Formats: C-alpha cells, sequence, structure tokens
C-alpha cells in the first residue's frame, strides 16, 4: 500500500537529524538475520559487539539481531565521549532508545550483560511497550556492599582498582582480564584484554565509577517484562545472594538460569553453553 | 536485488572517503577480523562480509553448482559493491579470498584501487617448476579424515594452520572451522585446489601489497616471492616476523600497523 510508504517516509524524516540517526553509525550498529523477531544484544564493561560473536551464529537464522557498541568502548570514536552527559546511567539508556527508534522497531527482545543489563532495567522501565522480554547477564542491582545487602565490593576496595588503573592501565587490565573471566579459557582471557586496552584509559575509569555508583534496588518492582537471569557459577563481581536479590525483586515474570560455567563474561568464555541458554531464552515471546 | 546483502550479512563500519573491503578465507568468517578493525574505522569506511560458504550464512544459500569455481564468489562480491555503490575501494583479501579479489580486479579494473593480499597463493598445489606446497594424494587424505569425521578433524587442524601458539587464535578459527557444514567445507577446500591463477596474474593491473608469514604451511615463502613476481601491477612484500598462516587471528597487533600503511593511501 502506498500510504505504508509514505508513513515511513515521514519518520525517516521526523526525526531525521537527532541522536540516534547519527548514532547508527557512532555507535558501529549492526542488523543482522531474518525474523519477525527482533533482538538486540549489548555488551557490557571492557568489551564490544565482538564479544557476541561466537553465539551470534546461533540466532541469526531466526531472528533479525542487532547489535551496538557502548559509547564508551574502544572502537567507538572517543571524541564522542561526554564525561558531562554519561554521567549516569540515564545518558545509556537514551541511546538505546534512539538506536531502536531510528531503526523503527516497535517491539524487541532485549539481552543484556552486566552494566547492558542496568540499561535494560532502565529502558524496559521507561518504555514498556518496546521490551518484549529481557534476558539478563552477569547483572546486578547494585555492586557496593551496603547494611543488609552484600554487592561483593566495598569503597575502599574500588578505590585502589581505580588507583591501579590510573597508574598504568595497561598494566592494570592485562591483570585484569584473567580475574574476570575466572575461568581457565585462554581465548575468553586474550579476547577480554583486548578490547580492554582499546579503551581510553580515563573513559574506562569515567565508566567503573558510573556503574559502581549505579543502585537500581528501588527500580525492580517497576520493570513490567519477563525476564530470564542468567547466573554463573562463580561471578566475581556478582554473588549468587544478589542474583538471588535481583530474581525476586523485579516485577515482571521472572526466571533464573544458573549456568555451570564459572566466570563473568559466559558469551566470551562458556560460548557452547550461552547460545542454547540463549535459544531456549528468546524463542517465545 | 540485494537481498544479498541480507544473505552475506553484509556490514559498514567507520566513516571515511576511502572505502576498504575486508574478505575472509576458509573456515572463518568476517569475526576474524574484528581484532584489527578499530584501527582502520576511524578514517576508513569498512566493508565486511561473509562468503557463502561460512558457518553463519544459511547453507540453503549455497549451491554446489554456481559455486563450482571461484567465479561465483566474485559475482557475490560485485554484486555486494553495486548494491552499495561503491565505485572504488581497496580490497584486504585472505586466502581463498586473494584469489577472488584478483578475478575481480581483472573484472573490474576500475573498482578497485589497490589489493592487499594475506596469505595469498595462486595455485596450493605443486607442480613441474612450481613448489606450491600440496600433493594430490595428500589432499585426497584430507577430504578423508574431512569426511571420516568432521569434528575430529576440524580440532586437529585448527592449531596447525594457526601455526603458532596463540591458543585465542586456535580457538576462534576452530569455533568457525565447526560451525561450516561439512559437506560445504569439502566442496570449498575442494575448488580451492583446483584453482590455478598462475595464468592470470600478469593481467592485475592494480597495486598490490603481498603480506608474507614467516612459517606458512600453506604458503612456501617463494610463493610470496612468485605473486610479486607475476602480479602486472605494481607490487611491493611485507614479511611478517610472525609465524602462521591467519595473521588476523594470531598477529593482530603486528597486523593491524601493516593494514594502516597499506591502506593510507590510494
Ligand atoms: C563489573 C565491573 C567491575 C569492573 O571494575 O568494572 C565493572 O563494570
Amino acid at each position: 500500500d502506498l500510504m505504508f510508504t509514505e508513513m515511513r517516509a515521514e519518520s525517516w524524516l521526523r526525526g531525521s537529524g537527532s541522536s540516534g540517526a547519527s548514532l547508527l553509525q557512532i555507535l558501529n550498529v549492526r542488523v543482522v538475520g531474518s525474523g519477525e523477531r527482533v533482538v538486540v544484544l549489548s555488551h557490557g564493561f571492557g568489551t564490544d559487539q565482538s564479544a557476541w560473536s561466537r553465539v551470534l551464529p546461533y540466532l541469526t537464522r531466526d531472528h533479525r539481531v542487532v547489535l551496538y557498541d557502548l559509547v564508551c568502548a574502544g572502537s567507538v570514536n572517543p571524541d564522542h565521549f561526554d564525561f558531562r552527559r554519561y554521567d549516569n546511567l540515564d545518558a545509556y539508556v537514551d541511546d538505546l532508545l534512539a538506536i531502536l527508534d531510528a531503526l523503527r522497531i516497535p517491539r524487541c527482545a532485549f539481552v543484556g550483560h552486566s552494566v547492558s543489563a542496568m540499561i535494560g532495567i532502565l529502558a524496559s522501565i521507561r518504555r514498556p511497550d518496546l521490551f518484549a522480554k529481557l534476558v539478563l547477564i552477569g547483572a546486578s542491582p547494585r555492586f557496593l556492599n551496603d547494611s543488609d545487602y552484600h554487592g561483593g565490593f566495598e569503597l575502599e576496595e574500588i578505590q585502589q582498582v581505580f588507583d591501579a588503573m590510573g597508574a598504568n592501565y595497561s598494566a592494570w587490565a592485562t591483570g585484569y582480564a584473567p580475574l574476570a573471566v575466572g575461568a581457565d579459557v585462554p581465548a575468553a582471557v586474550q579476547e577480554f584484554s583486548r578490547t580492554l586496552f582499546n579503551m581510553r584509559p580515563d573513559i574506562s575509569l569515567h565508566v567503573c565509577q558510573t556503574v559502581f555508583k549505579t543502585d537500581l534496588r528501588g527500580v525492580l518492582g517497576m520493570v513490567r517484562a519477563p525476564c530470564v537471569v542468567v547466573q554463573t557459577t562463580r561471578d566475581v563481581s556478582v554473588p549468587a545472594s544478589v542474583a538471588a536479590y535481583l530474581k525476586a525483586h523485579l516485577g515482571g515474570r521472572t526466571t533464573v538460569e544458573f549456568l555451570q560455567t564459572e566466570g563473568h563474561l559466559p558469551h566470551l568464555s562458556a560460548p557452547s553453553l550461552l547460545a542454547q541458554v540463549l535459544r531456549r531464552a528468546l524463542a517465545r515471546y
């Protein structure tokens, strides 16, 4: 129908320019696959969208899959990192929403690793009508310990991290990569290292400060979207009591998938498992 | 139609007036370029795609009769460029993709301003006066191994093609080797060993950079010299200190700088 043509015609204009459209190139957005079922893959700290490469083939035959880099990723032009604007997660949220709008996507499923899990939680709250479902990996509503809440991190602790990062970043990253991967998977470690080196140390520091800062405990109940909470065995940055908290307290229908593998980056270190986990979590919505 | 763009997972990344095309080789897909891509995308527009035979393309699109030789792969390459309205670019080709781009620029001389060939050979079989690196009997044995039990073969093959001890490269390759349907791997493997471009090398006009690694199972040092001597365009050879047939997987800290220098002006 012609009317269909002209309706898409104006929304390309209504919105040409924006944040969104220009973003497509800035954030290296990629659409792959076929399906009327849309899936967004959102990576976390220290990586870029290449982190999803191993599991990507298992999704593209019957999903259209959207990937983008977080603005803090080393694969993004670092002049684009506005230190004021990206003070807290809300601004990363706006980017996601602007990407999806520019692509003209009214309903999708969202997969988020780590801080991207936070981003997705907030986006779902901002736009309950856009996310049919959430899949959350290595996710935490709050990293800092609190009076009754074990986050896994003390303030004095993160401050030590900060210092090490600022003192020699490349050395810090080399040491960090294995601890974050956790498992003895030398290929995940060398991949995580590489994207970690790509980031500019000041942006890494800004982003980490922004993550450790965040606390979503208060708004978990506002989520209306079904969630799959994916938790690995000995996640260094996510205790099991947290995964446990996150699940009880999300207000949409929530299921937990407890992976047998250890480490915080299963999409890198356990793709043989996570791919199948992901097919199942994304089969209907 | 450029439903081809979708079928082959085509991707465009970066910014710049200079276009670059990255084309991968046997047993991988465009993810093989991920480590060096961020070194190109600031001042290049980069086009990546998957060969019709990659494990990340729907295997139903693989027509055994059509893709009987390399001309069809070339067709796909050119169609991608036409669908994107790219009139000129630099091409970066690994292994079989090195052969492809050679055929391509012969076919459309105006389209490719420069070629960069990695792990490149015009012919893998040995011959009377020609040391290519392989013999027919030995090839037949690989086919048997691949047909007998494909995964177990892939696992043994990965580390030897990677060459060097870089387990991370071993694991990526092995992984994308696993993704290929066995019958498609054989057919493409087959096509590559029956290919001989020695006769058309002199027809290339584009300037070329030949990237040779130190102990490449598939590519004797002398093959690179041969390429150099017979390519019909202005040609230079870059010798990598590193070992192995897949430097974008196993030496990306080195290869990226090589590529930056190879693609800085054209
Ligand atoms: C999970 C996490 C720890 C690291 O320091 O930065 C992070 O985002």
